[PDB]
C-alpha cells in the first residue's frame, strides 16, 4: 500500500456559511484537490439527521452535472465529506451584476443544469434550492449541481410524493410552495432553474418572491415585459422563460419539452 495516501490536506476554506466550513483539500502523495465539506451535527436535534439524508443521497447520484461525491468520515460530532472541486467556482460568480453574461454562455449553463436535473429527477431526486451558488464550475467550466443539503426523493418504488415542506430559497422559489399545500417536486425545480436562466440573462432577479404582493411578479403576470427586467432578455430565450415562469405548475413547460425549445436548440446563440 503507497504510505501517505490517506492525507488530505485542507489548504483553503473554500466556503463558511449556515452549514459549517468547507475546505479544499489536496492529497498529501497524488495532490489531488478535493472540496470538503465540516458538517457539524451538534445539540440534540439539529445536523444528526440533516447530514445522513444528504449523505445518503450523494451515495447514489452519479452524473458528470452533479458533484462526484468521493466517501466520508465521521469523527465524534464532526462530519467530514469528500466531495468534488470545482476550480471554476461558482456560476453566480460568473453572473455580471445587473448585466449577465455572453448569451451563448446561459445556453451551454442551461443545458448542463438541464442535463443534471433530468439525471436527478430520473433517480427519482429534487435538489430544491437551485440557485447560482449552487452551480458549481469546474476547470473546462462545465456546470455541476451541488449541494444537496435539501434534496429528498419524490419517487420511491415508482411513486411520486407530492411534498409540502416549504424550503429553498425566495426569489428561487417556485410560486405554488407559498400558495398549495401540496405540489409536485420536478416543476418546483423547473421554476428555479427558469430563474437561473433569467439571472444569467439579466444579472438581476425578476422578484422577492413569487407572490402577488411583488411588483414585478404581477406584472410579469401582466406580461409587462417592456422596458423591465426581462427587457434585457432576447425573445427566444425570453419566449422560454413565458412557458418555465408559468405560474400554474400543472400548465408549466416540463423538461422535456424545454429540450424541444426553439432557443434551447438554436445554435451558438
Ligand atoms: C472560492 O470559490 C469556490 C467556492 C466553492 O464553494 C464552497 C467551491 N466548492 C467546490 O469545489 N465544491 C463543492 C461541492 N459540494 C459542496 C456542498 N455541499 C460545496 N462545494 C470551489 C470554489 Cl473554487
Amino acid at each position: 500500500a503507497v504510505p501517505f495516501v490517506e492525507d488530505w490536506d485542507l489548504v483553503q476554506t473554500l466556503g463558511e456559511g449556515a452549514y459549517g466550513e468547507v475546505q479544499l483539500a489536496v492529497n498529501r502523495v497524488t495532490e489531488e484537490a478535493v472540496a470538503v465539506k465540516i458538517v457539524d451535527m451538534k445539540r440534540a436535534v439539529d445536523c444528526p439527521e440533516n447530514i445522513k439524508k444528504e449523505i445518503c443521497i450523494n451515495k447514489m447520484l452519479n452524473h458528470e452535472n452533479v458533484v462526484k461525491f468521493y466517501g466520508h468520515r465521521r469523527e465524534g460530532n464532526i462530519q467530514y465529506l469528500f466531495l468534488e472541486y470545482c476550480s471554476g467556482g461558482e456560476l453566480f460568480d460568473r453572473i455580471e451584476p445587473d448585466i449577465g453574461m455572453p448569451e451563448p454562455d446561459a445556453q451551454r449553463f442551461f443545458h448542463q443544469l438541464m442535463a443534471g436535473v433530468v439525471y436527478l429527477h430520473g433517480i427519482g431526486i429534487t435538489h430544491r434550492d437551485i440557485k447560482p451558488e449552487n452551480l458549481l464550475l469546474d476547470e473546462r467550466d462545465n456546470l455541476k449541481i451541488s449541494d444537496f443539503g435539501l434534496a429528498t426523493v419524490f419517487r420511491y418504488n415508482n411513486r411520486e410524493r407530492l411534498l409540502n415542506k416549504m424550503c429553498g430559497t425566495l426569489p428561487y422559489v417556485a410560486p405554488e410552495l407559498l400558495k398549495r399545500r401540496e405540489f409536485h417536486a420536478e416543476p418546483v425545480d423547473v421554476w428555479s432553474c427558469g430563474i437561473v436562466l433569467t439571472a444569467m440573462l439579466a444579472g438581476e432577479l425578476p422578484w422577492d418572491q413569487p407572490s402577488d404582493s411583488c411588483q414585478e411578479y404581477s406584472d410579469w403576470k401582466e406580461k409587462k415585459t417592456y422596458l423591465n427586467p426581462w427587457k434585457k432578455i432576447d425573445s427566444a430565450p425570453l419566449a422560454l422563460l413565458h412557458k418555465i415562469l408559468v405560474e400554474n405548475p400543472s400548465a408549466r413547460i416540463t423538461i422535456p419539452d424545454i429540450k424541444k425549445d426553439r432557443w434551447y436548440n438554436k445554435p451558438l446563440k
